[PDB]
């Protein structure tokens, strides 16, 4: 059994053509998990995960801040204490329009990798 | 399967009492349940002060994230308390349980493969 403070997992900085101002922690990855993986994302002020889709779902819980969720058309802001279920193949992305860091838990089935 | 995305305040789900031979002082909210989940389910558990999930095991894993409070985790050998911001991975068949030794509610997210129910 693994018990660990999430913050202590080293975050990975992401800065690409589609993702900027984002850090990813893999809390429960493919080494350990037989079916699905647990990640924790931190979105800096102004950070962006641009619209994309994939053949697997997301299950998300917003831990801190106000997260802007991009939809195929339009967007919706939600707060700490919201959960989000993104169906497979649905277009989605994320932005942080606030002045402080936003954090969310994100789980995907193993085929999504970590 | 269906398209779209659900975005919902977890507290809009009513916390339902869990009461079994091996659980007392616990409530649960099913957030992403069997009716919708392709692969795994998301629950939010509330452990009342003094609540207890006795040591047990089952043929599926748990993935847990502690949202609020100090959670005492029961292991096959001894126990360890963790707090908000900790995650826990419980392997299939590993003995585990939980206690809330504090005077306030403890909350944690708990995800299992959907073959284990909701
Ligand atoms: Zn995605
Ligand atoms: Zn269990």
């Amino acid at each position: 059994m693994i018990l660990k403070r999430a913050y202590d997992v080293t975050p990975q900085k992401i800065s690409t053509d589609k993702v900027r101002g984002v850090r990813k922690r893999v809390l429960i990855g493919l080494k350990d998990a037989p079916n699905f993986v647990m990640r924790l994302f931190t979105v800096e002020p102004g950070g962006l995960i641009d619209r994309h889709s994939h053949p697997w779902e997301h299950e998300i819980f917003v831990l801190k801040g106000k997260l802007t969720v991009l939809k195929e058309q339009g967007e919706e802001t939600v707060e700490e204490g919201f959960y989000i279920f993104v169906e497979p193949n649905e277009i989605h992305g994320f932005r942080n329009d606030t002045d402080s860091e936003v954090e969310f838990l994100c789980l995907i089935p193993k085929e999504g990798g970590e």
